[PDB]
């Protein structure tokens, strides 16, 4: 009688029972072939295995490993009979009509589930935040988008999408620090530079001033230990792997940063609605978790709104999980019962009835 939730992203895979403060399952969303194996035990042996990731950019890409996931999670990590729990997923922002349906035919005719649902992640973020009405920044692994919200539903026609996200900030810190010039090639590397980057780097509130600072001082330097005793330093490196989400030309990206996408989404917006989106921006995401983003935020936001605009940026400490919670939130109440696609709905319409109820 539990309902269960799956939030899937590009990276992690966060799973769990509403109700729950927590997902009971968070592990990286890969499929490893030399039998296979799934999430954690596949990055284990990421030696011997050649990965693959279901999800990109917040698309679920390749279904035959999709369903490998949606598997392991419930039969491994959250050890149910999916046929026994209503199951809520989430998909990404303007998800193609093709992929919820293909999405709904699996949850009814591989997993055979009593009821589902699919809900927008950032609307769920929103939720976990305490509102219904605001503009949500997610910044995953694989994708990064703005979603305005009124009243409980997304603005569809005013989303944003930026192709930019914690793996291309993992990808640049590696660059950055080969230039420095370290080295840092395998998948081993590759967890050992997202680990630095989840513990040492830091966004600006000033670039300008903080490389002036690292160039005339080696305070904002800070060492990191390799699993094989090595250490290395990062100064400047810290701060200009994340200034890329403000400046996507760090990159080589033609993009406004992510700043800009917030003001664009906001301007895409019903003028009489855009105060409160500026009081309530919500930041959802793993990427979002940077200290001094919430404050740089404000700061640009600031500069671009209105002069007598109040603007609040809200970075809730558990965000990394917020589309989870927002989830656990939504199925487990009395109001969302009825909203449930249930298996004799889908018996009668066929996946197309995603549209009407999703
Ligand atoms: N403390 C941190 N500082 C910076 N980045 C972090 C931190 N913690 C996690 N991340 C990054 O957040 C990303 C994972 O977050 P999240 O679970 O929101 O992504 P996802 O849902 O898998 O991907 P997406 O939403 O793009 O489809 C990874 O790139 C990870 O390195
Ligand atoms: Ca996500």
């Amino acid at each position: 009688t539990t309902a269960l939730v799956c939030d899937n992203g590009s990276g992690l895979v966060k799973a769990g029972f509403a109700g729950d403060d927590a997902p009971r399952a968070v592990f990286p969303s890969i499929v490893g072939r030399p039998d296979s194996y799934v999430g954690d035990e596949a990055q284990s042996k990421r030696g011997i295995l050649t990965l693959k990731y279901p999800i990109e950019h917040g698309i679920i890409t390749n279904w035959d490993d999709m369903e490998k996931i949606w598997h392991h999670t419930f039969y491994n990590e959250l050890r149910v009979a999916p046929e026994e729990h209503p199951t809520l997923l989430t998909e990404a922002p303007l998800n193609p009509k093709a992929n919820r349906e293909k999405m709904t035919q699996i949850m009814f005719e591989t997993f055979n589930v009593p009821a589902m649902y699919v809900a927008i992640q950032a609307v769920l973020s929103l939720y976990a935040s305490g509102r219904t009405t605001g503009i949500v920044l997610d910044s995953g692994d694989g994708v990064t988008h703005n979603v305005p919200i009124y009243e409980g539903y997304a603005l569809p026609h005013a989303i944003m999408r930026l192709d930019l996200a914690g793996r291309d900030l993992t990808d640049y810190l590696m660059k950055i620090l080969t230039e420095r010039g370290y080295s840092f090639v395998t998948t081993a590397e590759r967890e050992i530079v997202r680990d630095i980057k989840e513990k040492l780097c830091y966004v600006a509130l000033d670039f300008e001033n903080e490389m002036a600072t690292a160039a005339s001082s080696s305070s904002l330097e800070k060492s990191y230990e390799l699993p094989d005793g090595q250490v290395i330093t990062i100064g400047n490196e810290r701060f200009r792997c994340p200034e890329t989400l403000f400046q996507p030309s760090f990159i080589g990206m033609e993009s406004a940063g992510i700043h800009e996408t917030t003001y664009n989404s906001i301007m895409k917006c019903d003028i009489d609605i855009r105060k409160d989106l500026y009081a309530n921006n919500v930041m959802s995401g793993g990427t979002t978790m940077y200290p001094g983003i919430a404050d740089r935020m404000q700061k640009e936001i600031t500069a671009l709104a209105p002069s007598t605009m109040k603007i609040k940026i809200i970075a809730p400490p558990e965000r990394k999980y917020s589309v989870w919670i927002g989830g656990s939130i939504l199925a487990s109440l009395s109001t969302f019962q009825q909203m449930w696609i249930t298996k004799q709905e889908y018996d009668e319409a066929g996946p197309s009835i995603v549209h009407r109820k999703c």
